[PDB]
């Protein structure tokens, strides 16, 4: 009956002589009436102002029959809330009425999230609740679901409410500016670190080395810090796979691309360890590879800035999706044209072929000698299909894939502001989510302001946040 | 004598034909450019470090050469011989190769994506 | 009361038979009631009109009460008139109105900064004022700003 906009039918059910259907009731899912209002709310205009004032009159009417229960408390057996599931489907527009829900009415007025703190002039300082919008550790807040949770239709206008980025901006502040340089500058001292140990590698003898000289008391050293760095890395990396529930392939793959690179890069570290002490001869051909992942995986880090926010994010994405399309149809030319002139050329053979492909990779650089042709047969036809490789290849493809990575980029110059908001709250809440709970408590932000006081008068004492704003026309 | 050639942009500035190229190539060169280069840089740095630690000689100047042939290199010139020395000469192609299509490809003409958008906002 | 958009409150203040509140009157920063006005303007449409009313009140009724001085020459302690000062802040609303003030009174035409030359046909000219707007370095220039 809710969810179908009739009223005058909930109200007669809710209060019936015979029977009475109670609004705390849960079905097999474990949804309740304001779960199932939620589901069914869409963000059409006609939609959204029945959903919010049939949620509106059955949380008044729950409240007044029920004073000491909170019907929006109730859980599903997904464990998520009204609010929280709201943020989860990405409805906004139940999501910022209820963000914002203030009760003129006296007798029920505790249930309110957004108070009045006083105005002075044209400004206006308003105190609203974050006692579930942000839990540290203590229980999933819905600032979490909306940043980390994929495929959500309007994640970025959510973001984009009066508490949240205040929110954001306050925690930054505090204490992620201080902790990132930090990060910056310990994991560029490390990569130095590695670095200066890889050149420094002793080709001659055996591994593993005695070390009796001077310099061996700082070799030594870097090799195990690099070891224990990426041990390190491993554990913090499966700590919070743990952490965040173990979230799926989606969540990792997709996106979020250097939470699994430094997955590799703990791999390799240590399985050269393993090499070095067993496997001496060819240890140095992955421990390569490591270095080379770890400073090309540092944007991580560059995330973060607002000049260059947007760069990494839109590199990775232009990487995976448009160049990777572009190098299937590369890659059957390539292919095609290759097979074609091995088979054609006659020698009067897997080192031929393997010599004959190094030199037209030299050649599809731009480099190189054109001399095969003088030992094949057919020189002329041979010259014709290598024009129409290099006319295909170089001249259409090499730049009109250079069209669609423009246009790509150009999405990202259009939601530039948009996608750097989101990185930066990314990369705060995830140096947020590292530190010791009791620590986080510590760090906890807004005030206890005792703004009302219970229906047996008992004081809430409730943890709150405080914002203003500016307005000329409240005359 | 050549900042001197270089900086008499500024008597072109008043020129309407040619004002805004001197304001744009000022402002494009500090801002788009250097952010790009941090990312080249970092490129630069891992690989050519990567690239001289993997080669067996048998050093400032070994380093030096080889940095000097890997810019010859970087342009598009010069030739590919340092691989005969080296050992796992397999290896040192393929992170050659990686390094030339990374930057080459996508990173070379995919910063000029928003060099034409700033070039489109002024124009 | 000028900033609150409050005429007559600052009507009565203005002329009180008790005690009265000098229009040329500055704070420790110096800035007078028009720094002040200038200060909370906006560009929003609602803002500028109600700014540009009250600077005009306030101006005619510090001309008409003192003839021999006019409020907009004094300077705060940055040195820069209300005219410099939006200019500087980039508060285009009250700028554009105050380069073109003109006044229809005949007491009080003087302190009008934009005049009618003469019209013939279709065509119109009329001789604005530059006093302060270009300075040959006697002092400092809303252009330069
Ligand atoms: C200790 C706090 C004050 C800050 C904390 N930094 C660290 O703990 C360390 C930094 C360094 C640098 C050099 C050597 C050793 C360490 S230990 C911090 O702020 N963060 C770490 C947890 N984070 C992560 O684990 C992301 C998100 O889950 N995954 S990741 O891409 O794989 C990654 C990114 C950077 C670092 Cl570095 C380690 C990792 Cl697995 C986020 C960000
Ligand atoms: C355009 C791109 C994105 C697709 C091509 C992938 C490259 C990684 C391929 C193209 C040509 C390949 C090379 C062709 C021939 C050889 C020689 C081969 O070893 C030899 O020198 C053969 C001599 C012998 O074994 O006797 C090792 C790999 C290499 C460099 C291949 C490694 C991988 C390369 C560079
Ligand atoms: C892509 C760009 C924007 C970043 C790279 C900066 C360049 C200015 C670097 C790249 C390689 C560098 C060169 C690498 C090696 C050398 C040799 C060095 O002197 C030698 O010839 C070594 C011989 C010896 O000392 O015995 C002088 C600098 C030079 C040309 C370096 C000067 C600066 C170069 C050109």
């Amino acid at each position: 009956a809710a969810c179908t906009n009739q009223p005058h039918i909930v109200n007669y059910l809710t209060e019936n002589p015979h029977k009475k259907a109670d609004m705390r009731r849960q079905d097999s899912r474990g949804n309740t009436v304001l779960h199932a209002l939620v589901a069914i709310a869409d963000n059409t205009r006609e939609n959204t102002k029945f959903v919010t004032k049939m949620y509106d009159l059955l949380l008044l009417k729950c409240a007044r029959l029920f004073p000491d229960s909170n019907l929006e408390a109730v859980l599903n057996n997904d464990g998520l809330s009204p609010l929280m599931m709201a943020a989860k489907t990405g409805k906004i527009g139940i999501f910022q009425h209820i963000i914002r829900r203030e009760v003129t009415d006296e007798d029920t007025r505790h249930l309110s999230r957004k108070f009045k703190d006083w105005a002075y002039g044209p400004v206006y300082s308003s105190l609203y609740d974050l006692s579930s919008l942000d839990t540290c550790g203590e229980e999933a807040s819905v600032l979490e679901i909306l940043v980390y949770n994929s495929k959500i239709e309007n994640r970025h206008e959510m973001l984009a409410v009066e508490p949240i980025n205040e929110l954001l901006r306050d925690k930054w502040r505090k204490f992620g500016a201080v902790s990132f340089y930090i990060n910056v500058v310990s994991y560029l001292c490390a990569m130095v670190i590695f670095t200066l140990t890889a050149y420094y590698q002793p080709l001659e003898g055996t591994p593993p080395y005695p070390y009796r000289t001077t310099v061996d008391y700082l070799r030594l050293a870097g090799e195990v810090i690099t070891l224990f760095t990426g041990v390190l890395f491993f554990f913090t990396n499966i700590k919070d796979l743990f952490m965040k529930k173990c979230p799926g392939v989606n969540s990792l793959f997709i996106d979020g691309s250097f939470q699994l690179l430094y997955f590799i890069y703990s791999v390799l570290v240590i399985v050269s360890a393993a090499l070095y002490l067993a496997g001496i001869e060819a240890y140095l051909a992955v421990m390569v590879f490591a270095l080379v992942l770890g400073w090309m995986n540092a944007l991580y880090f560059t995330r973060g800035l607002k000049l260059t926010g947007t760069y990494s994010i839109m590199i990775q994405k232009i990487l995976f999706k448009d160049l990777f399309r572009f190098l299937l149809v590369y890659l059957l030319f390539m292919i095609g044209y290759a097979s074609a002139l091995v088979s054609l050329l006659n020698p009067c053979d897997s080192e031929t072929f393997s010599t004959f492909l190094l030199d037209l990779f030299k050649l599809t650089i731009g480099m190189g000698d054109l001399e095969m042709l003088s030992s094949t047969k057919y020189p002329v036809v041979f010259i014709i299909l290598l024009v129409t490789y290099i006319i295909l290849t170089f001249v259409l493809l090499l730049n009109m894939l250079i069209a669609l990575m423009g246009e790509t980029v150009g999405q990202v110059s259009k939601e530039s502001k948009h996608i750097w908001k989101l990185q930066w709250a990314t990369t705060i809440l995830d140096i947020e989510r590292s530190f010791p709970v009791f620590l986080r408590k510590a760090f906890r932000s807004g005030e206890m302001v005792t703004v009302g006081k219970s229906s047996d008068g008992t004081p809430d004492r409730r943890w709150c946040f405080r914002v203003d704003e500016v307005n000329w026309s409240h005359w």
